[PDB]
């Protein structure tokens, strides 16, 4: 909740922020969004890694061939000023394209243009306030995400989250945080709603997209800051006993950011607490917006 | 476009029917929808199949479960008084039922509750006007529809457009009329948004439900319809050379009813007209408006 | 529990029934056996389908290439004897056929012979003393069942029995009676230790042998009780979604005998209670140790 | 074939060391076992990696969810006295932890607890007296190895050798040493009881542990062997055809340690004799125990 | 070896029937083929199914869009020319329509068109003299057959037969008569170029084309037949053990007409002889030839 | 076309190398080829990575078992003759092992042997004169290469082009130059008859042979040639939609060379031009025929 939503261009009262009900994105999946992170930092409110979402946010209409008439900068520029009109030091935003009031037929009408808007609003730890620190008891789910040619995973649009609320809700059902989905062949994916990261004897270890893994901003960013610490970083296929042997095992995300797994199945993850290689990877993420870690790939945006 | 829309039990002014912007099914695809016929017969305006279409959306909302309100019988008096309130003597509906203004969190909270809506309006065929008599000419998709245990094909979610979207605007991309999609090992499923009837030597033939194949309403219909003509009917995976081996093919719908494709990629499908067992099925189909054809099964649901 | 138990060729003492630690079938699972029941009928104490079942034992044993000296006769004798010796009216029969005491090679020596056991016990309800005529919850399983070309699921072996134990054990660590499986094309196969049985609109369905499914004795028995009282069977494959849609479903197996399923994932399949035809196939079923269903078919063996 | 076998903690005579008949390994492959070596070396008896096959024991055990009463230091302590009590200087050492006798069904009742053997007794080279310098004849089996998600590969269960079993004896029963196993998907997992390797230029080549290839520990020894040699390892998915255009192929494990192959499906190998880098690596391997290779990781474990 | 080989409409003496080397047909496998069969009967010389196997030729080539200028009319003509010419009572027809002398390209030039020739000439059994009576051994393949998808196995074209020559083979080099292969699935396909049928309890059985089965023209044929013999027929996929649990199996082929397989992979099958439907099959297929067979089809095309 | 041709070691006039209608590779697809290249350069006519193409000759007709009296010295002499003799300069060499004359049985009798061609001729761009400096447009084709085990894709044999001709021709019937087909998993193979090459952030990526792409020489030598030049390359699975998210994409062949793609499915790929990767390769590449790119692996065989 805050006081106003970026409109097609206008700053909107979050109450007025209205569309109609034969909208063609609530009848058929069809938009395309992101997850945004604004963080407090010791330079001020700043945006993690603002231009590589915008770009994405780009990417995946230019897939399901979604008509976007705002360039990237202008998207951006508009983000700021909804931080900046809602007086916001630290929040979610929230891009989404959807395809409006055009007809009911499933092809939208030639010459169509899709409805934009921009939400930011302050939000705590995707899977708890205590999900950082300790970890979360996570739940291998029955139902698999999408195969590689049905409905593209390198894409965060709307009809995607059927196969989120199936795993999540799965793995709330039964008393776990978080479900982990494994690909149609059996392998491990990654969580309902964040990609899915394991560390052996000093190795990383992360699913390739084509596990039907969506190419996360977080789970590259957490790539480039191990190689900076020395981190060995292994981006391959991995089966589902992996989880049960594995030294440990956390998920990544804007909403979750870097949430270590203590448990998988009832079966405890080396410990039960977050591990050693979890704990330098938190304190060199969260070091960005302190200072102590150089933002050397110029990841922080300032609102101003 | 109409008058009124059923919302949440009353009637609201077409114009009036808006609902926020931040509404979970925009930005999850987390809704379920029907499409209902409604046609001008020997016994004035009559639903086809209307407790069977009304039944299927309570099953969509149950494998998602999502809770549902109102009772079938409720939204079939809903359905009949939005026709009347409208003056449509025949229309197309269409039932929604959406997780409205909750949270962003991809669950949403418990002791929610989703909004419903009921919309008609007259639509004309759903592959042109010609498509009934003359066939259309169909395309094979390169998109598979979706895998067995991923996000259930037997539901009529929103999220699953995605596909349709995508197998649909390729085929129309390419001068095609409709796509054929295969599921991801390789056999026919159905087209975008109808399933796929095929007739060998005398003989139907469609894909079973596991082909990833939609329960369509129409489908069940034909189905039996065909054994009351005395058509031998078989339900059995079909590969995609049997397009081109096959004496007649056709797709059903509630929008597309029965349309007749008289080529695939380009191969015409005997004679490339409209075949002799697809035209004794759509006589007998739209017999059933005439009175030519006797309602066996209480089809029919009058409006008054 | 029991007194003796019949060891290749001889009643043995239940407590000097003991083996060799280096036994071949505890390191490799090289073992095949049975499950067969002894009702106490309106004729007395009655085998259950026994011929059939030790010729299923010869048939898994000769997939695996397991040389046996007993001829089915010689083995429906042993266990005729087996339950009078130890006085039983009523018990759960197994046979045992395993590889002893030969090297540590995989591949047995040539020239081996097996050893054969025999031991019958009194054994209640697998499911529950209440399972019968209240249902069970189910649990559609996050493991799949053995891919077709790897380890023959028709076979009855030892080894087959990891699967079993990781499906249900899953299920009952979550609250639930027992768990479903799914093959390794996420359609259903069955149950951890017992066959799976829906029905539709009055119709059976039950998946073939070809979804991983072991071609179970009760399972071909209700097949043909269902025949006999004017029923539709249909074998067909069967996605997980016809779970949720099925009016009821129910389990079968020697040890579950007709369990009915009240629920799955904790979506309740209609009614929540025992279904009318669940109920007509229970009653044939037992009604055959009682006399009011005629046996046919020769599937009542006396024990004398 | 030894004197003492250490028997839940005992020293009991080969003889007495029986278990009753109904234990539930017999039935139903619910045993956990591993293969370790006890070389004569430079420095006495030592046993090869003996703390990393106890891990995999508990590794395997943890799995399954099979309760170990025993810590990794007792069974190494016991391991040890077992060689020394039978004065055994080289051996074959036998660990298997397996479900006893409990109940008869699938899932042991709560609170049991599993049955410890370990037992040591000489054994030659698995695969024959000569292979080790003239190769082996392999054949590429009919039979599949188990599916990513059904049967955990990574654990070494009893259950698993009913699949080595048919892959084993298909290849003897055509006249070939062993048989080569390819996964679900077509593509090379390993030997019906060894990881497989292929050396193209120069480079060596392993197929993952989501080939349905066990984690070897010998597999794991020869990539550690061949980094010191400055031998590139790659661990890729390696296809069918690969065994014919490679300039060698050799099996790794540690009954069969590391047998070369000149020929698969009667297409000879380069040259039909061991390969110039397999030969590097024998010798490497071998130099452990004759001091010419140094122990930089300390996998030798003196017996005393 | 014949006299005249009949090639684009001329008579042309077998040995000046050549091609060029640079011919498409050679280099990319571009060509497609029939089998058919000249029999001397009660009637005297008639081919059988013929009309049958020219339309099938011409569904081949409509697969590949291969140019066929040809009448189906025209080609039965040419077949009976060519048998006359030849002086042949009883041989075997070998349609084959080939891409020629066009470009090296692998798709032909716009306006090309393709040579025809057909060829006639005595041959044997194709599974050896003895198959008929006594059965042959055969082994399941390492090899599988193509999956559905990629190359249609609904089409017998030229480079289909890679695959044949790869499961015949590796059968007849380890010394069986010939090789049965299983689809991608591990499901039984068929025969390297003949259609397998099994028998169980008096039942038929054959693998649908979605297995990767060529539709033959003498399944068909065995199918109507058993019909008429009152024999229930079932077309479901099979699994792999049903090969060594069916009480009968046989081949069949235009070659290799109704040959009995008395066993699989050394597992004798059911007495180790022709079985009893076998042989009322058998008996009433050549019982066409004799008269004994009414021809209610209209099988026996009379050459003259 | 060219004058000579030669054939079994003689010098035939293109005219006269003909072969037998009934040659076993006309009807079964039963042929191995290679396709190379000679370039008039600074050193004179040279033939491009000669010893490798007649290594893969050899290698291509080991797997199907064909027995070649030729060795790899003969048959590159034997290739220098034939441009010499011809006059030819610069040239497309095609060199083709094929069964002959043989019985019509799939599988040739024990002792053939094969009959082997080599024919030289200019040939232009297979692509389109204008391809190497503007791109082409691809399209996805809806037909999938051949699964891993059953037609070996690392085999250049003549049955393997059915496929090249379902997926080229596909693309060209809708307007696009040439089609990139995907596996049976759905991901990126390669095109019809070339390799698929990636470019991202400046880094390379390739298909692995895995994923159905053959081992094509030009796409060794671009790897090579890339690692000279400090470009990273990487041999993963690739996704379809990554095709629309490179910043470059190229195919690879001997015929078609380094062609740059701007445009799949109607999506352009970064500015529809050559990129500055692709670029800096085909500047390398060509180059070796220059002199300005050093020879360093001895790829440029003088013809003399
Ligand atoms: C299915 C899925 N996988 C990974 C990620 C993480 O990507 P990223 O945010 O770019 O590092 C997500 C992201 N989910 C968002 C969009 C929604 C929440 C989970 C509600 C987010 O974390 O912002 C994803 O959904
Ligand atoms: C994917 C898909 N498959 C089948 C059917 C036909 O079902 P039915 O109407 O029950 O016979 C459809 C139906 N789609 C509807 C609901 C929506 C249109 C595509 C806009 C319709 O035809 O009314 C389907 O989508
Ligand atoms: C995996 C599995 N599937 C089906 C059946 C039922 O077959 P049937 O007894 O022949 O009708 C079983 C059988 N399980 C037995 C052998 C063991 C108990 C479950 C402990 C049995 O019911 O007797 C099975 O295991
Ligand atoms: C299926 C399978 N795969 C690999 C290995 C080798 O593992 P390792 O010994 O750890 O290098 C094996 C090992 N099998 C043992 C345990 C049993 C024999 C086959 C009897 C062994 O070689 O000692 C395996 O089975
Ligand atoms: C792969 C394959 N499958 C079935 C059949 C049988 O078809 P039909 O003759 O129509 O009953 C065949 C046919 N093979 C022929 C064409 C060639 C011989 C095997 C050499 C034949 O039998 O005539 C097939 O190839
Ligand atoms: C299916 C396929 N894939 C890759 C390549 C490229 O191989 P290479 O020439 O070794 O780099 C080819 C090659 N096709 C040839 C043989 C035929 C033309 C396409 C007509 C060629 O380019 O020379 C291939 O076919």
């Amino acid at each position: 909740k805050a006081d106003y939503i970026w409109f097609n261009g206008e700053m909107v009262r979050w109450e007025d922020a209205k569309v109609h009900v034969m909208s063609h994105a609530l009848h058929y999946g069809t938009s395309v969004f992101e997850g945004i992170r604004c963080y407090d930092s010791h330079k001020g409110p700043v945006v993690f890694r603002h231009r590589e979402h915008m770009q994405r946010l780009h990417d995946s209409a230019k897939i399901y061939r979604f008509p976007v008439s705002q360039s990237i900068d202008e998207l951006m520029e508009a983000c700021r000023d909804v931080i900046r009109k809602n007086n916001l030091t630290s929040a979610y935003i929230r891009p989404l394209i959807f395809v409006g009031d055009v007809g009911m037929g499933v092809n939208p009408p030639a010459g169509y243009s899709t409805d934009v808007i921009i939400a930011a609003f302050p939000w705590g730890a995707y899977l708890g306030a205590e999900a950082l620190e300790q970890g979360i008891d996570a739940m291998v789910s029955s139902w698999n995400r999408a195969a590689p040619n049905t409905i593209p995973t390198a894409a965060k649009a709307g009809g995607n989250y059927l196969s989120s609320l199936l795993v999540g809700s799965e793995a709330r059902r039964h008393g776990y945080q978080e479900g982990i989905a494994l690909d149609v062949n059996g392998y491990i994916s990654e969580g309902a709603g964040e990609n899915l990261f394991e560390v052996k004897d000093g190795v990383l270890f992360t699913p390739p997209f084509t596990s039907s893994a969506l190419p996360g901003i977080t789970r590259d960013a957490i790539i480039k800051l191990a190689k900076e610490l020395g981190i060995e970083v292994r981006e391959q296929v991995l089966s589902r006993e992996s989880l049960y042997l594995a030294d440990e095992v956390f998920m990544s995300g804007t909403a979750a950011e870097i949430t270590p797994v203590r448990s998988v199945d009832g079966i405890q993850v080396g410990e039960g607490r977050c591990g050693p290689v979890t704990k330098r990877i938190q304190q060199a993420f969260f070091g960005l917006f302190t200072g102590e870690t150089e933002d050397k790939w110029g990841w922080l945006d300032q609102v101003n």
